[PDB]
């Protein structure tokens, strides 16, 4: 089915990553930032299920669109 998160579920990302939507494109630094709070929410580390779900799935499909973000260095493309 057609998996596409919208700005206040890909900006839940970002809350939960700790990560500000200023530098919101740096895979590196949101990938840093989704272990580090992937950790802290993992069971053995006192955190709920429904979240580490919640963001596995909004960090998931956003790499769906990620793979493709590592492409677009520009702006222009009508086609």
């Amino acid at each position: 089915m057609d998996r596409v998160l919208s700005r206040a579920d890909k900006e839940r990302l970002l809350e939960l990553l700790k990560l500000p939507r200023q530098l919101w494109g740096d895979f590196g630094r949101m990938q840093q930032a989704y272990k580090q709070q992937s950790l802290l929410l993992h069971p053995d580390k006192g955190g709920s299920h429904a979240l580490m779900q919640e963001l596995n799935s909004l960090w998931g499909t956003f790499k769906t669109e990620v793979y493709n973000l590592r492409m677009n260095l520009g702006g222009t493309g009508f086609q």
